């Protein structure tokens, strides 16, 4: 019935404090606008909540966490509009795309993966600080702004921790990318998004994470049974040390994203943000030519 549902949103017409611009591509599809008043940039999520009607629990979620979220590394939620069953959803504008469209190009070099590994681990301490599990963690999810500021994207499936709820057990993630122990809906926290991103430090380096010759289905029964995946090939010794910290199967042992900040491989290969400035011009030249 959705009682409360339409208390949280504003209910007066988008269309007339928005404009709908050009298209980009969880829920619903996202348009890069403007604000009609402050002329300021925005993203734009339109979810038709007809088509949605089966997640609303997660669209609901999404929004909550959202809300709840204050950092600079975390895309920022304006607020929320809605139109009959179309819900949109102001968000922080992020111009330079995801570090997955930064791949097509071609391979990322090291000092570009730990800088971008650095500011995941930062969104990471801060939501981990809250209570809260991004549980999708992979490089779709990783955008940048076109000045190179990295912030973590897409909390639809994102959990909260409380007294009452002191571990979380659902299935939920991306399958290449999920912890051993969630698959097993095990008691989990944190530590499931330190393994995601270890998988998503291997996907930044060979642009796909590792398995990616295996069906998604046959990765989920084989993640929790076998060794966990490793970085193979022509990649520095620190670097494979960042990635098998992260990926050991005994969570205990996956040191937390404050621990990971002081790694040799964010310490030595680090950067400012505003370099990754290059790998949008690299991007804006490939589409070119
Ligand atoms: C709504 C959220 C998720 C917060 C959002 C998304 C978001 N931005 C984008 O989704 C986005 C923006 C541009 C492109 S691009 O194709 O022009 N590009 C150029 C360099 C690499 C590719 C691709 C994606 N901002 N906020």
């Amino acid at each position: 019935h959705l009682r409360g549902f339409a208390n949280q949103h504003s209910r007066v017409d988008p269309e007339e404090l928005f404009t709908k611009l050009d298209r980009i591509g969880s829920f619903g599809e996202v348009y890069k606008g403007i604000d009609n008043h402050t002329k300021e940039v925005v993203a734009i999520k339109i979810i038709d909540l007809e088509e949605a009607e089966d997640e609303i629990e997660d669209i609901q979620q999404e929004i909550t966490v959202l809300s709840q979220c204050d950092s600079p590394y975390i895309t920022r939620y304006f607020g929320s509009y809605l139109k009959s069953t179309k819900l949109w959803i102001i968000m922080e504008y992020l111009g330079g795309g995801s570090a997955l469209d930064l791949l097509k190009p071609g391979p990322l070099e090291e000092t570009y993966i730990a800088t971008i590994l650095r500011e995941i681990l930062k969104g990471l301490d801060y939501l981990h600080s809250e209570r809260k599990i991004h549980r999708d963690i992979k490089a779709a999810n990783v955008l940048l702004s076109e000045q190179g500021d990295v912030k973590l994207a897409d909390f639809g499936v994102a959990g909260q921790l409380t007294d009452t709820q002191i571990k979380r057990n659902t299935f939920v993630g991306t399958p290449f990318w999920m912890a051993p122990e969630v698959i097993k809906q095990s008691a989990y926290d944190f530590k499931a998004d330190i393994w995601s991103l270890g998988i998503t430090a291997i996907e930044l380096a060979k642009g796909e994470p590792p398995n990616s010759d295996l069906h998604p289905m046959r990765v989920l029964f084989l993640i929790p049974k076998n060794s966990p995946p490793t970085l193979e090939g022509q990649h520095s010794k620190p670097f494979k040390e960042f990635v098998e910290a992260c990926l050991n199967k005994d969570p205990r042992f996956r040191p937390t994203a404050k621990e990971l900040l002081k790694h040799k491989f964010i310490t030595r290969y680090t950067k400012k943000t505003s370099f990754l400035t290059e790998l949008i011009d690299r991007y804006k030249r490939w589409k070119s030519e």
